[PDB]
This record gives structure tokens, C-alpha cells and sequence, in this order.
């Protein structure tokens, strides 16, 4: 038994795509198409381990205020506190929103934490 | 680069880590701490790859409503069709909510969808 993927409700499921694809080397399969149900799919493969499932469907609309009960965040890792630092960099000067600044937690991460082109909480980690 | 962990913002702490090592087989760490911040936390390791960590703080208070953008669910197979039957039918005896019964999905998986002891989204997956 393990977790062989994580799943992420989507708007706009290209710009998604390409976000993790560049960002963080991930690999996408096919689309998938439910045309009956306006629901779309690909899975991001990464080095190795859980996927990441990112989704889209036209009924699935609502988005949530702050910091709520349930899904809370995925974290990938880069492999070294070098590594947080360059791809935190490359983001920010891309202009995406970095909620935390790279530093070792309390609990013992090597970490910053960035937002999805959704507002999708990611740490990404050492 | 991989996905190292996804979290989950939970109400009660020690009733969702018994829940998932009950019937996920996962193993918990040692309960983390900040008293200032009124933060608690374990993480949850299965077979292999990405950990589960479970979170809980006095001030994530806030349920969300139905389906929306943002973490949608997570998927932890069992390895086999016999697998997704026989715990789909423990977890219904032991009283849990089955969303989806056990069968082949468009997309190839397959799985049954049951909901953790505060409603959250888990695809049973082979």
C-alpha cells in the first residue's frame, strides 16, 4: 500500500500543465476527455513516485477563501537546500507569489512555499 | 525531483491517525509541537513515496462546501482488484461513507472512492 497520486481541481488545465512541466521536470500523459461529463485529465509524472492529477470540469467552479479543513498542500522535493534556493529564485523573478521564503523549519524542512498559477499552496523542499 | 508529502488540515488529530494506520497500514512519526502557534502534526509513511501529513491548528477552523478548485482528493492503491473490494467492504462494515463503489473507470483505474472520518476524498485504487 501507498499513495500513487494526488489530485488537483483545475480552471485552466493547459497553463497548469505547462507550469509543472517547467517548473518542477514533470512529464504529461495523454489527455483525457469525458466529453458527456466537460471533464479533462492529465497525469504529471515525476522522477519517481506519486503523480500529480490535474483536472478540469465545467461544473467544478467554486474557489475557496483562506486556510481551511481538508487538502492543505503538496510539497516537492528538490534534492538539496541549493536547489530550493535556485528554483525559488526562478520563480519569483517569473513572477509567481512566494508565500514563504526558503528557511528550516521547525519541524525540520528545508523549505520556501510557493502558489500555484491558482493560488495552489506548494513547499517545495529540499 | 518528486512529491515528497501531501497534507491535510484536520479537526481531530489522533482519530485520522489511527484511521489511516488502521486501514491503510501507515505508520505514524512522533507527534510534532508548537505550543506558540497552537500547531500540531504527524507524518504518515507507507510502503514507500510520498507521506501523509496530517495537521491540525486552533485557528484552521473553516469546512468547505462541495466541489471546488483546488486539492481535489488523494488515491492509495492496494496492488490488486481483490484489494479495492476487500478494504472497500471493511471500511462499509466499519461504518465509513462509500461515495463510489468499486469498478473500472474511463480513465483506467480500478477503484472505489471512500471519505476519511472528516469527509475527505480517497480513491481506493488497485
Amino acid at each position: 500500500m501507498k499513495i500513487e497520486h494526488v489530485a488537483l481541481w483545475t480552471t485552466n488545465l493547459e497553463q497548469m500543465k505547462q507550469f509543472y512541466v517547467t517548473y518542477f521536470g514533470a512529464t504529461a500523459n495523454d489527455l483525457y476527455e469525458n466529453k458527456t461529463k466537460g471533464f479533462n485529465s492529465y497525469f504529471l509524472s515525476f522522477e519517481d513516485g506519486a503523480r500529480l492529477e490535474i483536472m478540469s470540469r465545467t461544473d467544478v467552479t467554486g474557489k475557496t477563501t483562506g486556510e481551511n479543513l481538508g487538502w492543505a498542500h503538496i510539497a516537492i522535493s528538490t534534492g538539496t537546500k541549493e536547489a530550493v534556493d535556485e528554483l525559488t529564485e526562478k520563480l519569483r523573478q517569473d513572477g509567481f507569489a512566494i508565500a514563504g521564503e526558503p528557511r528550516m523549519t521547525g519541524d525540520g524542512y528545508y523549505e520556501s512555499v510557493v502558489l500555484d498559477p491558482e493560488g495552489n499552496r506548494i513547499e517545495i523542499t529540499w
